[PDB]
C-alpha cells in the first residue's frame, strides 16, 4: 500500500445540479478504484460489492475536501457552487449543515491533504462489512495496510501532531451517518421528482 | 457507423440476485459505451447524461437477449437463472412476464443476432430526448447513423425478410415501458428492503 | 392496408379542460378505430382490448400533432389552448414539456403529415403486446402491414429523405413513456380531486 | 319519449374478469345512448358530459338486471359468472353484497322488465346534476318526459300495482351509492394493480 | 301515514361551526323520529339501525331546505350562515356547491314545502336497505305508505303539477351521494383535527 | 345534588357487535343526561357540548361496570358477550385488556355500586374542560356538587373505607386514556370498513 | 409518606427549545423519583417501568405549575418562554391551549402550592396501571398513602376549602389526555424533523 | 483521562423485551457518564446534549460486548437472550445480523476487553458533532485525550498488535450506521405498537 500510488489515483480524477455532479463522479469511479494498489486483484464480484457499498461515502468525501475553500458552500465536481442558502431553500438544509460542520470545516481546520483524503477513501473502499464479499478477511487485510501506511505518513509529515492519525479516522463515522442520510433524501427526491408533488415544493 | 465496431463492443463484455446481476453489468457499462463509434467524442457531460437515461433499457436488452435459450426464465449476467416461478413468488411476476413475452420470446422467434442487438442498444444510447444534452441534434445525428447501418445490415443478411428492420425498431417501445416499470419496482424494494416490512413478504 | 383509407379515418374526426378534451375524443374513438382497414374483423373482445391498451397514446399523438402551430402550447380537441405556463402552474409542467419537446416540436420540424400520423396511430392500435388478445399473431400481422404501407408512402412522397420511415417509428417509444406518465398524473388528480386536498393545491 | 324506442335501445345491445366485462359494455355505450329519443339532439359537449357522469350507474343497472336468474352471483356482459364467494375472496365482498341485496334480488322480486330497466337507465342518463351541462333545464325536461312515459307504462301493464312507479324510482339512490363505492374500489385496484402489492393480496 | 302527523314532527324541531350545528341537530333527532307515525312500533334495534343509516342524509335534507332563502349559502341549525366563499376557503368547496346546486336551489325553485320535506325525510328514515334490520319487509311497507300519502298530498295541493311527486323522489339520489361525500370529508377533518396538520391547512 | 336522583337515572336505562351495542346506548344517552339534577337547566348549546365530549367515556364506564360478573369479557348493552379471545382475534386486544385490567376488574374488587358509578358518570358529564361551553364555571360548580354528595355517600355507606372516595376518582384518568384509545381504534375500523382492506384482516 | 419529604424532592430540582427543555428535565428525573419516600424500595424493574409510563405527565405537571406567572405562555425548565403565539405558529396551537386552559390557568386560580404539586406527581408516579409491574398491589398501596397524606395536608392548610382535595385529583385526567396528545405531536415532529418536509413547514 | 477510571465506570454498571432492556440501561446512563473523568465539568446543557446524541450507540456498544459469549444471539441487560431466529421472526432480522456480524463477532475475534470498550464509549460520548454544544472545541479536546490514553493502553497490553488501536476506532462507523438504523426501527414499532396494525404483524 504505497501511499504515493493512492495520491496518484486521486489526482487521476440545486438538487438537480448536485445529482448531475454525483453522476459525473460515478462515470469514472471504477477508474479511481482500479488505481488503488490491490483492488484489481480482488474477485470481480468482490469489486462491484465494495463499490456498491461505498460509492456515496466516497463521493461525499471527495466533494467535501474539494470544498475547503468555499464560503459556506460546496464545490460540485461540475464546477458550480451550492451555498448554505440554496440548500436550505431546496429542503436539504439540515444535512447540508452536517456536511459543512462535520466534514468541510473540520477537513479545513486540520488542513487535510490529498494523500490523507485518498487514504480515508481507500479505507472506506476496503470495507469488510460489505455484504456478500467472497473473502472478507482479504478485504480486512487490505484496509489495515492502508491505515498502516497512512499512520506512517502522518508520523512523517506531521511529527508535531501525534494524534492526527486517530483524528483522521474519527471522521469516518461522520461520513457513515451523513452518507445514510444522503441516500434517504435521494430516495425522497427520486420519489417526488417530476410529479405535480415536486412542483408543489 | 460501422456495425462491426458495435458487435465488437457487445462481445467485449431472486431480487437480491437480480440486483447484484445488474450491478455487475453497470461496473463495465461505461467501457461498453466507450466502444461505440463516436460516443467518446461527445462532451463528457453529454456522455454521463446519455448513460443515466439509458442504463436500464440497455441492461434490460442485454439480459433479455442473453436469455433466448432459457426455459421460461432469465439468464443473469451472473450465470444464475431466475424462472417464471421464483419471479412470481418474489412479487415481480407481472413485469417478469412482460420480459419473457415482449422481449425474450420475441427476440427468440426472430433469431435476433448480436449485431442487431448491439445496434438497438447503440440506438437507445444515442437518445436525443435525454434531458440536459448540450448538443441534441448531434446525438440525433449519431442515432440515425446507427439505424442507417442497421437497416443496411438487415437488408444484406436477411434479404428475404424486408420488414425485419422495422420489426426490430418496434421492440424499442416495449423496452421503454418495461424499463419504467423496472425502475418503479426497484424503488419499492429499495424502499422496504432491510426493514421489518421486507420480512413481511 | 391502403394508407389512404387510414388518412380518411383521421379526417373523419387547465387540468379540468384537458380531461374534458380527452373525453370528447374518447366519445368517438371507437368510430375512428372502426375505420381502420381490418380492425372490425378482429374478434370483438380483441377490439376492446386493443383500444383499452392504446387509448391514451393514441389521443396523445392526436393532440400533439394538432398542436404543431401553437406557440409553446397544446391545442385541445375542444378548441381551447393550454400554454406551457398554465401547465407548470397546474403542476403538470415536467410532462407537459416532454409533450412539446419530444412530440409536438419534433412532429413540427419533420413536417409530419396526417397520413403519417394516422399510420403511427394505426400501428399503436395494432399492438400485439396487448394483454389477453385471442389471436396475437393476427394483430402482429396487421401492424406490419401498416408500417409496410407507411414505409412505401414515405419512399414515394419523401424520396430525398430515406431515413424518415425509421425516424417516424422512433417517436413511438416517446409516446409510450409519455403515455405511462400521463396515466400516473391522471390517477393523482383523480385521487385528490374535489377533496379539500385539491383546494390546498 | 315513447317507452318503446327505449326498450329497443336496450335490446340493441374475478376483478380482472369484471373490469373486462365493464370494458366490453363501454365499447358500445355511446351506441346505446344515441338510441334514446332526444339524446342525439343535445349539444355534443352535453352528451359526453352526461355519459361521463352516468357510465357506471348505467352499467351497474344493466348487469344487475341481467343477473336476476343467477344463484347468488352476477352475470357479466362477458357470459361468465362471479359468485358471492369469489367476490369475497377477491376483497370486494361488502359491495358485492349490496349489489345482490339492493339491486339484483330486489329487481328480481318485482319482476322488473326491460322496458322499466331501460327507463331507469334513460333517467340516470338525463341527469341535470351533471357538472358543466350547457342547458341543464333542457336535460331536466328530457328526464321528466322519460319518467312520465314510465309512470304511464307502469299504470298500463301493472294496474293492480299502483305504487310500482315510485318503487322503481326508489332504486335510484341505491344505484347512486353503489356506483360511488364501485369507483372507489376501482381506484384502489387500479392503484395496486400489477405491483408487488397486488401479489400480496 | 297521515302526512299531517309528519309535518307536525318537522315543526316540533366554518367546519367547526357546521359540525356543532350537526351536533345540535343530533341532540333531538331521536325525538323527531319518535314522532313519525309507526316508527316507535318497530323493534328498538331496528330503530337504532334506521337512525344510524339515515342520520346525515336526514340532516342534510333539513339544513338544505332551511337554507332556501340564503344568498349563496347555508343556514345552520345554529342560526349562523356559511357562504360559498368560506366553504371554498375551508376546503369543502366542491361538495358545498353540490349542496346549493343539487339540493338548496332545486328545493327553492320547486317551492318545496315542509310537508313534502318531512315526507322525503320520513322516506329516507324507513330505509329497507338498512343493514341488520330484523324485519325489512316491515320497513319497506312503512315507506311505501309514506310515499303513498305523499303522492296523494302532491295531487291535492298541486294538481297543475302532475310530475311533482316523481320530481320530489328524484332528489333522493342526490341526497344519497352528497351524504356519502359528507361522511368522507368528516373523516378527513376528524383525522387531521387538532394536529399540527390542521394548523397547516 | 341528591345522589339518589342519579342512581335513578342509571336504573332508568366482535367489532360489529360492539359498535351496534354502543349505538343502542347512544340512542337513549340524552334521556339519561336529562335525568341528572341540573343538566337540563344548562344552555342547550352547553348540553350538546358536554355530551359530545363525554359520550364514549360515559359509555365505557357503563359497559365496564355492567361486565363485573363476566369471565374475562365484556357484557354489551345488547346482551351478547365478547371475550378476551375474540377481542385479540379482532385486533383490539391491547385496549380490551386495559378495559378488563384497569376498569372492570378494579370496579369488581371494590364492589363499586351503581350509585357510585352514576356519580362518576355525572362527574365526567359535567366537564368544565369541554371546549366551547358558554358558562364553564357553572359546569365546574355542578361537578363539585356531584363529588360532594359522592364523598358524603361514600362516608355513610362505607365508613370503614375512608380512602374509597379518592380511590373512585382515581379511575377517571384510566377512563380518559382508554376513551382516547377507543376513538382511535374506531377511526381505523371506520376507515378500512367495507373495503377490500377489511377483508384482509 | 410524609408530604414534607415530597416537597423537598420537588425543591431538589419553539419546538426545538421545548424538547431541549424536556431533555434537561429527564436528565435528573430519576434523581427526583429516588427522593420519593418508598420509590427506591420497589424492585429496580418496577422503578424503570413506573418512570417510563409517567415521565411526560410528570414533566407536563412540572412545567405547567412553573408557568403560573407567565402571560399566556409556558416557562421552560431552560429559563426561556414560549407564548401562545409562537406555539400556534409552530403548529402546536391546539394542545398548547389545553395546557394553559386546563393546567396552567387552573393551577393558578387554585393557587396550587408545591407540596400539592409534588403529591400529584408522586401519585402519577405510583401508577398501578403501569404495564409489567411485578407487584401492582404494592404500587397501589404507595399511591393511596400519598393521597392520604395529601388529603390531610389539604384539610390542615385549607380548612375553608373542603373540596380542594377532590378538585386537585380531578386535574389528573386532564394531565392524562394532554400527555397522550403530547407524545403524538412528539412522534410527528420526530418523524418529519431534519427532512425537507420540516423545511416545507 | 486515566483509562483506569473509565474501566471503573463500566464495571460500576423479543422487541418488548429488548426495549425494556434498553430502558433498564437508560435508568443509570447518567450515572455512568458522571463517572467519566471530566464529563461532570462540562456545562450541564452540554452534558444533556452529549447524552441525547450518544445514548443508543452507547447502549448498542454495551449490549454488543456483553454478548460475546452468546450463541448467535444477544444478551440483554435484563439477563434474557434474543437469538437470531426470534429477531428474524420479529421483523428485525437484517439489523440484528449487522449487530452480530459487525459488532458482536468482531468484538469477539479481537477479544476486545472492557477497558477498550469503555474508551470507545467514552469517545462516542465526547462527540464534538453533537448539535448545540456550548464549547465544542472543549469536547473535542476531551475525546482526543481518551483515544490518547486508549492508544497508549493498546500499546502496553498488546505490543505484538500494533494496528489494534486503529482497528478499534474502525468499529465506530459501524456503531454509527447500526445506531441510525436502530432508531428507525424504533420509530416504526412505536408507531404501530398497541394498534390493530401490530396484531397483524
Ligand atoms: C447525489 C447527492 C445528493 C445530495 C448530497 C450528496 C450527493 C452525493 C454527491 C457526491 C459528489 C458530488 C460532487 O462531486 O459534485 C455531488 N453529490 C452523492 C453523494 C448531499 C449530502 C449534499 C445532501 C444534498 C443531496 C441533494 C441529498
Ligand atoms: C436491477 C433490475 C431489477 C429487476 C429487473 C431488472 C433489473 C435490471 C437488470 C439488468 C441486467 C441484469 C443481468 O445482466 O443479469 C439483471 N437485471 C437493471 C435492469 C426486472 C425487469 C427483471 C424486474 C425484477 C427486478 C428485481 C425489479
Ligand atoms: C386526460 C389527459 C391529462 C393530461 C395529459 C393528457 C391527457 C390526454 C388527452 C387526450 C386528448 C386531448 C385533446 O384532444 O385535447 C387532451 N388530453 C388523455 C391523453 C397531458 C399529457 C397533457 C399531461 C397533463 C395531464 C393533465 C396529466
Ligand atoms: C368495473 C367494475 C368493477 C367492480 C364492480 C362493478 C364494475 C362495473 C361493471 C359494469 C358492467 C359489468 C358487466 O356487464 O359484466 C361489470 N362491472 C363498472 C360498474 C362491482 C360493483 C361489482 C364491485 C367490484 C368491482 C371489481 C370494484
Ligand atoms: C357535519 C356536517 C359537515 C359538513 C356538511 C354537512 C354536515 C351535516 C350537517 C347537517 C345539518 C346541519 C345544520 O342543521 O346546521 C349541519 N351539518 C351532518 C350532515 C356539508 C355537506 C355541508 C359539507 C361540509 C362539511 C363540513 C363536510
Ligand atoms: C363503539 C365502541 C368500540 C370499541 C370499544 C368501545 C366502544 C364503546 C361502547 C360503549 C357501550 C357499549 C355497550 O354498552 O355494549 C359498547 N361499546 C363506545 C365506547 C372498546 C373500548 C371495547 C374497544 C373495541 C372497540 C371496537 C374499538
Ligand atoms: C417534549 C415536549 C413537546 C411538546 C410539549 C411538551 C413536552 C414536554 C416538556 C417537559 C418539560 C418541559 C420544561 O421543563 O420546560 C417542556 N416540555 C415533555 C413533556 C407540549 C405539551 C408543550 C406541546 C408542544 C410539544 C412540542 C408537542
Ligand atoms: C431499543 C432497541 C431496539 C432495537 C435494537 C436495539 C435497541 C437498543 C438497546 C440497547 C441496550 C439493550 C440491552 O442492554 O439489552 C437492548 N437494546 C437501544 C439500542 C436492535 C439494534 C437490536 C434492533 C432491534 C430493535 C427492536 C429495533
Ligand atoms: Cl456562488
Ligand atoms: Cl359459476
Ligand atoms: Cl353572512
Ligand atoms: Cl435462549
Ligand atoms: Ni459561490
Ligand atoms: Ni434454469
Ligand atoms: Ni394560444
Ligand atoms: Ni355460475
Ligand atoms: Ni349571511
Ligand atoms: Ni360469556
Ligand atoms: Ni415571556
Ligand atoms: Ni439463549
Amino acid at each position: 500500500m504505497p501511499v504515493d500510488r493512492i495520491l496518484e489515483a486521486e489526482l487521476a480524477v440545486p438538487v438537480t445540479n448536485i445529482c448531475q455532479a454525483a453522476d459525473k463522479q460515478l462515470f469514472t469511479l471504477v477508474e479511481w478504484a482500479k488505481r488503488i494498489p490491490h483492488f484489481s486483484s480482488l474477485p470481480l464480484d468482490d469489486q462491484v460489492i465494495l463499490l456498491r457499498a461505498g460509492w456515496n461515502e466516497l463521493l461525499i468525501a471527495s466533494f467535501s475536501h474539494r470544498s475547503i475553500d468555499v464560503r459556506d458552500g460546496i464545490l460540485l465536481a461540475t464546477g458550480l457552487h451550492v451555498h448554505r442558502n440554496s440548500a436550505h431553500s431546496a429542503g436539504v438544509g439540515a444535512i447540508f449543515d452536517r456536511v459543512l460542520t462535520e466534514l468541510v470545516s473540520k477537513m479545513r481546520d486540520m488542513r487535510m491533504d490529498k494523500t490523507e483524503l485518498g487514504c480515508l477513501r481507500a479505507i472506506i473502499l476496503f470495507n469488510p462489512d460489505a455484504k456478500g464479499l467472497s473473502n472478507p478477511s482479504e478485504v480486512e487485510v487490505l484496509r489495515e495496510k492502508v491505515y498502516a501506511s497512512l499512520e506512517t505518513y502522518c508520523k512523517q509529515k506531521y511529527p508535531e501532531q501525534q494524534g492526527r492519525f486517530a483524528k483522521l479516522l474519527l471522521r469516518l463515522p461522520a461520513l457513515r451517518s451523513i452518507g445514510l442520510k444522503c441516500l434517504e433524501h435521494l430516495f425522497f427526491f427520486k420519489l417526488i421528482g417530476d410529479t405535480p408533488i415536486d412542483t408543489f415544493l
